[PDB]
């Protein structure tokens, strides 16, 4: 009885490397083939492993013996019938990488030393590591500082192209992105590729977006010419951006985005946050979290809940540390509404303020301020209060920041008495 030790290697062919944890291996038996006889031993030497494995699945020539995953550096099969087997890298490892193309190894084999059969083999597949691509959010429009519900958030994916073993090529590449629930649909006009700072043939990238639940996932894939010529671009950016628009408040605040490289082209419409041990694992890029906030007003006159004949008509802008308008401050709009009205009950709600982000800036996570240089606050101007009442003279200063701990609904409330 005999065993195959697979060590998986991080590494570049050359025709000690680090072994690495979570690769996933299975095992199959090459079917008649027997070692011990001439037959078998020069049917072992005209395989074609396309005849063995061939489009990223074993064809009928072969038995799956089991699946492991490496840990302490070696996936060990053990208790072994001798035989030919084939070891097949999966692309479920704990991380995703340039997966060991399949090969084969005979068990047992003869002692290096000929002293002997060797009962445990052991294997050293390499493989490449895939880098964490960097994921940023831009506003694309300056007219409004960030991207507060009602207007259009951008993001911006950077993929490293890894060096792979030389002479083989990619399987497939495939970025996607399950955009979070708060967003509204890709403009489709607003999609880009480009692969070392130049578009990419478009008949050789296909950009599709399906529903997952609530949330869109956006892909992009590439094939044809320009996955085959992809192992010459080597350390070069694959940089995907696209525009979506912001249609609501995230309930905790938070609007999160990552996406994923997968280094194969799924036949299905593959979910890259999809979970269970069959799951192909892409590479999780850097993450980016938008904070968001909200502004109660709780309006009184006199002391009294506003009732049927009393409301009061507020503007959102950015104020100077001396409580004073910014120089041509806009109203802020928020969902399209520029200004907000109280309620019978007293109520304003000003939601979906974007206040800004925390994302990767050399490899450090860094927290920008949307309004930064626009006033050092928010205020409220009172544009309308209820009949025989006085406006409001000055903005009232409202405190609605968040930073790189936020992880909460930034909210203030402002209780405001209007008077007589
Ligand atoms: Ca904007």
């Amino acid at each position: 009885r005999t065993s195959i030790a697979v060590h998986a290697l991080m590494g570049l062919p050359t025709g000690g490397l680090p072994k690495v944890d979570g690769m996933s291996f299975t095992l199959y038996r090459v079917n008649e083939i027997d070692l011990t006889t001439q037959a078998g031993w020069d049917a072992a030497s005209k395989i074609k492993l396309e005849e063995l494995y061939t489009n990223g699945h074993p064809t009928d020539k072969v038995t799956k013996v089991a699946t492991k995953k490496t840990e302490g550096g070696v996936a060990k099969f053990d208790n072994l019938t001798p035989a030919l087997y084939l070891v097949v890298q999966e692309l479920n490892g704990a991380e995703a990488v340039v997966r060991s193309q399949p090969f084969l190894v005979a068990a047992p084999q003869t002692n290096p030393t000929g002293d002997g059969w060797l009962q445990d083999v052991h294997v050293y597949p390499k493989h490449q590591a895939l880098s964490e691509p960097v994921k940023t959010a831009v506003d694309p429009d300056a007219t409004q500082p960030g991207f507060s519900v009602g207007e259009n958030v951008k993001y911006r994916v950077a993929t490293k192209i890894p060096e792979i073993a030389s002479n083989t090529k990619f399987e497939g590449f495939t970025v996607a992105d399950k955009l979070p629930a708060e967003l509204g649909k890709p403009d489709t006009n607003k999609i880009t590729v480009t692969l070392g700072g130049k578009p990419i043939n478009s008949t050789d990238v296909s950009v599709q977006t399906y529903q997952v639940g609530d949330r869109t996932v956006l892909s992009v894939q590439l094939a044809g010419a320009t996955l085959q010529s992809l192992d010459q671009h080597k350390d070069q950016e694959l940089v995907v951006e696209f525009e979506a628009p912001v249609t609501k408040q995230p309930e905790n605040g938070q609007l999160d985005n990552q996406a994923w490289v997968l280094p194969s082209n799924p036949t299905a419409q593959w979910d890259p946050e999809e979970s269970g041990d069959a799951a192909l694992r892409g590479m999780p890029s850097s993450r980016v979290s938008s904070k968001f906030g909200q502004i109660t007003i709780e309006k009184s006159f006199d002391g009294n809940t506003p009732g049927a004949d009393r409301t009061a008509t507020f503007q959102l802008h950015r104020c100077e540390a001396d409580g004073s308008l910014v120089k041509s401050d806009p109203p802020i709009s928020l969902d399209g509404k520029q200004e907000f009205v109280t309620g019978q009950d007293g109520k304003a709600v000003l939601s979906g303020i974007h206040l800004g982000t925390l994302q990767l800036e050399s490899n450090v996570m860094k927290y920008t301020d949307a309004w930064a240089g626009k006033g050092t606050e928010f205020c409220l101007v009172e544009t309308a209060t209820a009949s025989g009442y006085e406006l409001l003279p000055k903005p009232v200063i409202v405190k609605l920041e968040a930073n790189e701990s936020t992880n909460v609904l930034v909210e203030q409330k402002v209780k405001i008495d209007n008077k007589k």
